[PDB]
């Protein structure tokens, strides 16, 4: 349900296999405790919106895209169609991540 990216090259393809669908991401790290809070609910989400990508990536493992896509807080969930971001909010906010999905899908 929720696909573990662990390249840059994979981030990209991943983008761009989406097509036109929303791509939701989830950046997280495993000294961050909301991050781990919140995965149950982002892979409830990507089990309900089976019209969405839903993808992880760990800021460590992963620094390079954590850079190229600015994130700065954890969690950062970032939003994409068609292989540019169309959104991104910090924070472990389970209504405000859904909120978004239904803005943008």
């Amino acid at each position: 349900m929720v696909k573990q990216i662990e390249s840059k090259t994979a981030f990209q393809e991943a983008l761009d296999a989406a097509g036109d669908k929303l791509v939701v991401v989830d950046f997280s790290a495993t000294w961050c405790g909301p991050c781990k809070m919140i995965k149950p609910f982002f892979h409830s989400l990507s089990e309900k919106y089976s019209n969405v990508i839903f993808l992880e990536v760990d800021v460590d493992d992963c620094q390079d895209v954590a850079s190229e896509c600015e994130v700065k807080c954890m969690p950062t969930f970032q939003f994409f169609k068609k292989g540019q971001k169309v959104g991104e909010f910090s924070g472990a906010n389970k209504e405000k991540l859904e909120a978004t999905i239904n803005e943008l899908v």
